[PDB]
């Protein structure tokens, strides 16, 4: 499913995400543009071998398992064909695992590089939320 601007921002405010962990919806609404252009079926693969799975682009090697990303982890406990969903509650769930894990949104690092320190409200602007 590629969603549009304000529906994503709608369905991650009504999974939780709107500041989660600080975060304002914005900067996830930023982060998925970034990452996957709002499209949930969005795969790429990393130069290590690990493959990046849907909106959020959550990566096999902690948080997923794909079956072929040898010594990783699994973290959210769920297969990453799970992040392809057209219901995002897969990834939302596991993206508040990885802002958790002590680097805050800087695991993306198209956040970092993207949305970090920028309007990051305008992703949100003018949405019925
Ligand atoms: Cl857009
Ligand atoms: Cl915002
Ligand atoms: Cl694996
Ligand atoms: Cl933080
Ligand atoms: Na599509
Ligand atoms: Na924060
Ligand atoms: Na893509
Ligand atoms: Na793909
Ligand atoms: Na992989
Ligand atoms: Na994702
Ligand atoms: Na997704
Ligand atoms: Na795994």
């Amino acid at each position: 499913k590629v969603f549009g601007r304000c529906e994503l921002a709608a369905a991650m405010k009504r999974h939780g995400l709107d500041n989660y962990r600080g975060y304002s919806l914005g900067n996830w609404v930023c982060a998925a543009k970034f990452e996957s252009n709002f499209n949930t079926q969005a795969t790429n693969r990393n130069t290590d071998g690990s493959t990046d799975y849907g909106i959020l682009q959550i990566n096999s090697r902690w948080w997923c398992n794909d079956g072929r990303t040898p010594g990783s982890r699994n973290l959210c406990n769920i297969p990453c064909s799970a992040l392809l969903s057209s219901d995002i509650t897969a990834s939302v769930n596991c993206a508040k695992k990885i802002v958790s894990d002590g680097n805050g949104m800087n695991a993306w690092v198209a956040w970092r590089n993207r949305c970090k320190g920028t309007d990051v409200q305008a992703w949100i602007r003018g949405c019925r939320l």
